[PDB]
């Protein structure tokens, strides 16, 4: 930064600019940063609370905080989100610009029950972004602490901490320890400000479209194929006795199912089906026991949300995959709630290309039939990738994560975040912030020991983030109208996506991007 | 290089997710009778296993486990019989070493 | 405007002003909830506004005198459009613009 105490270090700019094929969404917020761990790096482990072999962990908690803006509703208003999803077949991020400014560091003293807060003008904060991706990257794990959806809210910066390898609650030899004061970081007083600019690597557009066709129906309904299939292994029964014969027909309008096809549905990893009407569910706890989960190094980790698959079948609304959806809270919901409080997203738009998450991929022959032996088949619950598969990624939601970091590995298959958004090798850097320690008066005779005695203080200020988004226009020749995301129209006690009488902003429903349709 | 983290642990241990998962399909038993209910929690420091994740472990093609202490192995010859092997044109070819997977 | 004055398609813009929130000390362990706890504060200052007005002169050939807006002339306990003993400014009457006359 440049000037001194009585000069503001940056303006409030929160806006959205729709120009041509791009949109630039700027958002500004006010934040508050406490002092974490009394300026201490501490190791954390599951030893303190026994938990279970699956939940064991080992790691470190740091005094540093961090800035999270990895949810769309940070950058989008409900109206701006509506322009996007109604008018466009896809979008991707292009550029990023981050700013801290108008920094204030308060000192707080407690005497005789009365708490006093005063400006400390000479105290600093430390801020650095990790550009080289050297620290553990905890973004993209869909935690709390992101900038709020509503510009008028004030949010508290979350604490930074990370996990590493472990054996039980202990640490193995490969466990890493990172000191974050071992990086260069800019130190800022009230006149100083912080900024950096970032540029997204090239990624495919998100698909904001739903298919208007299905794989199995891509044919011409009027015309008959020139390819035979095997219709019958017996002669047409007259009610007397079946006689062995091989009969071949041509796929045609009459029978589409038997007709030949070039393509196959996407892969599935199956999951249990749960009903929203309680009396239709089994009486037992199958949530963890009957769960679909993957086994890694003796740990069973639930598969959530998992491979993208349609949530329910054509006519069945009430069923949902046990682990196979994203679930959001309604406003004023605790960390433990019932079905009425949650907001539950479903992918019904991927039914054309994708299996239903709660049902089989297909069925496959298990044996070699003969004259005495009868044909047997087995059900395919899980299927990996086969040549000729097509699928869709999970949808992105106004409340959902924007990106996640692709791990650094020898290989990956079609990397995309299974929660949603844009897989990135070099995602937006983590921004880390801390209150610099201010010692309380030292003893006046030299002792080597650690101080532990500090002035309790916190800092506040504003942060603005600006992302440039690229749009993919809708080319469709469809005659009839599209589906659109609309407002309620009929009267109601309060406006959706607006504050109530008490001042509490709320988002009544999740909103996905897939409305406009295109051919498959 | 060896990784210093695991896929399942990539999260932030200090902070709680905004995503619910389905914790229980019955009401918390008092020792009387279970009652049907759906209960959703948030993945957090307490339960990492149930917490939502972006990624999955690599593919596997499974294989039999043999112990270096002879008395812990079964008494039989399972080396070829209990082997993991692929079938190509009527030939059974042992899968060696196979898809990369942690040994133990 | 049926109350009076100048109808404007693009009137003078609304100027909007607010005190930026200053949070009170946060709890030191992370909670997502809205703060609601702020430092009570207010701001003061000066504002100046300058308008340029255009005038239309009186061309009349009328022989006799016009009506004019005049002061009281006779003595009274206090001056009109001036403060009283207690310091309270007051406007004793409304004053319109229509005095000078012209032909119809």
């Amino acid at each position: 930064g440049a000037d001194g105490v009585g000069n503001a270090s940056g303006n409030w700019h929160c806006d959205s600019t729709w120009l041509g094929d791009r949109v630039i969404t700027t958002s500004t917020r006010t934040w508050a940063l406490p002092t974490y761990n009394n300026h201490l790096y501490k190791q954390i482990s599951s030893e303190t609370a026994g938990s279970t072999n699956d939940n064991t962990y080992f790691g470190y908690s740091t005094p540093w905080g961090y800035f999270d803006f990895n949810r769309f509703h940070c950058h989008f208003s409900p109206r701006d989100w509506q322009r996007l999803i109604n008018n466009n077949w896809g979008f991707r991020p292009k550029k990023l610009r981050f700013k801290l400014f108008n920094i204030q560091v308060k000192e707080v003293t407690t005497n005789d029950g009365v708490t006093t807060i005063a400006n400390n003008l000479t105290s600093t904060i430390q801020v650095f972004s990790d550009s080289e991706y050297q620290l553990p990257y905890v973004l993209g794990s869909a935690h709390q602490g992101c900038l709020p959806p509503f510009p008028a809210d004030v949010f508290m910066i979350p604490q930074y901490g990370y996990l590493t390898l472990n054996n039980g609650s202990q640490s193995v030899g490969r466990s890493s320890f990172y000191c974050l004061e071992y990086f260069p970081s800019q130190m800022l007083r009230t006149g100083n400000n912080f900024e950096f600019s970032y540029s997204f690597e090239d990624v495919p557009f998100h698909s904001s479209y739903a298919h208007s066709q299905s794989l199995d129906r891509l044919m011409n309904p009027l015309i008959d194929q020139y390819l035979y299939y095997l219709a019958r292994t017996q002669s047409n029964p007259g009610g007397t006795a079946g006689n062995r014969e091989l009969q071949f027909y041509q796929g045609g309008p009459s029978t589409m199912a038997e007709q030949a096809k070039n393509w196959l549905p996407g892969p599935c990893f199956r999951q249990q089906r749960v009903s929203k009407t309680l009396d239709q569910n089994n009486n037992s706890n199958f949530a963890w026991t009957g769960a679909t989960k993957y086994h890694l190094n003796g740990r069973n980790s639930l598969v959530n949300p998992g491979v993208a698959m349609a949530t329910h079948k054509d006519d069945e609304d009430r069923f949902f995959p046990s682990s196979g959806v994203l679930i959001f809270g309604k406003t004023g919901a605790t960390n433990k709630t019932t079905l009425e409080n949650v907001l539950m997203t479903n992918e019904e738009e991927i039914r054309p290309t994708n299996p239903v998450a709660t049902e089989e991929y297909g069925i496959v022959s298990s044996n070699l039939q003969a004259a005495n032996t009868a044909a047997q088949t087995q059900v395919v619950n899980n299927q990996g990738a086969l040549p000729g598969m097509v699928w869709q990624n999970r949808d992105v939601y106004l409340q959902g994560p924007i990106w996640a970091k692709i791990p650094h590995t020898d290989g990956n298959f079609h990397p995309s975040p299974l929660m949603g958004g844009f897989g990135l090798k070099h995602p937006p850097p983590q921004i880390l912030i801390k209150n610099t320690p201010v010692p309380a008066n030292p003893p006046e005779v030299f002792t080597p020991a650690k101080f532990a005695s500090f002035i309790t203080q916190y800092s506040t200020g504003q942060v603005s983030v600006e992302i440039e988004w690229e749009l993919q226009k809708e080319n469709s020749k469809r005659w009839n109208p599209e589906i659109q995301y609309t407002s309620n129209f009929e009267k109601q006690t309060g406006v959706d996506f607006a504050v109530d009488s008490q001042g509490v902003y709320s988002e009544p429903r999740p909103i996905g991007t897939r409305y406009l349709t295109r051919n498959l």
